[PDB]
């Protein structure tokens, strides 16, 4: 009974090279980029997003596609869903990197650091920090890799009015609201520090009490038949509206049997049919600019009847 919600750039003046930053903890820190880099490998999601949003899908020749995943992300559209693959961003395929001949690599300290030396003598490299909160700084990174920072500072201004307009016209200070991702055997609760608690405070929506942790990304509650059989309590999910997201097919299968639970009943948000069901890849696994737009257009429920 949850209702389904879902959800080229011009370079800055400059040499046919520029100069740009890897981040802290990468050796060197240093690399210098092509300004119009014609085929890109891009290693982590949240980057692949960032080219999307500047409007430079066509210039990717691979992605290294999600772990435990057998497919692309389909929330960026069919161009980035038929890219070619070259393992995944947890462990990614250097031959087939390779193959790819690209003219840049993008990809995370936060996800490959071990593999920096072996990405950069196949073509200039950029890494990023990890994804999450800090997305910004990371399309910030992507900007300067890609001699775009014009287009990034213009990208990020827009949003933060944007998301501020979102959250005047409806109220997103008044509601307070709740991240729940299930797993197949799990459910996680995120708190204030990570990439969707960073969008909700970008439109200026609240969270409960019990989501306003900033030490870690998210705590973790068991949801196997045997924990339910064990009294669990999930008042640490409940709030004004609730968000819930599944993080696979198996975990989907499962969310209605959670949905059912005694447990879960007992929340007001969903006596009050105020739990909404996301999209996984625009709440959780993107991370990126486009991603926070299609969280923000989710953000337009708080103050619906």
């Amino acid at each position: 009974g949850a209702g389904v919600l879902g959800n080229a750039a011009a370079a800055d003046p400059g040499p046919p090279t520029r100069p740009a930053h890897n981040a802290a903890g990468v050796s060197p820190e240093m690399v210098q980029v092509p300004a119009e880099a014609q085929r890109i490998v891009v290693l982590s999601g949240d980057q692949l997003d960032a080219l999307c949003a500047l409007g430079l899908q066509s210039r990717i020749v691979a992605a290294a596609l999600p772990n435990s995943s057998s497919s692309q992300p389909s929330y960026l559209g069919t161009t980035v869903h038929d890219l070619p693959g070259v393992g995944t961003r947890s462990a990614p395929d250097l031959r087939a990197i390779a193959a790819a001949h690209p003219d840049l690599i993008l990809g995370s300290q936060g996800l490959t650091p071990q593999l920096y030396p072996q990405l950069a003598a196949i073509a200039p490299t950029v890494f990023t920090a990890a994804p999450g909160a800090d997305w910004e700084n990371n399309l910030r990174g992507v900007g300067a890799a890609t001699a775009r920072i014009a287009a990034v500072d213009a990208l990020i201004t827009g949003f933060a009015e944007h998301a501020t307009q979102v959250g005047t016209k409806h109220d997103a200070t008044h509601f307070q609201a709740s991240i729940v991702q299930l797993t197949a055997n799990t459910m996680r609760v995120y708190g204030a520090n990570n990439f969707p608690a960073s969008v909700l405070s970008a439109v200026g929506v609240d969270r409960p009490p019990s989501q306003r942790f900033t030490d870690k990304a998210y705590i973790e509650i068991g949801t196997t038949a045997a924990d339910l059989a064990k009294s669990p309590d999930f008042s640490a999910a409940d709030a004004d509206i609730v968000y819930l997201s599944c993080a696979s097919e198996a975990a989907a299968e499962r969310a209605a049997v959670i949905l059912d639970s005694d447990p879960w009943r007992k929340l007001s948000a969903n006596r009050d049919n105020r739990v909404f069901v996301v999209n996984d890849q625009v709440w959780q696994t993107g991370e990126g600019m486009v991603a926070a737009r299609g969280i923000v257009d989710d953000l337009r429920w708080v103050d619906a009847p």
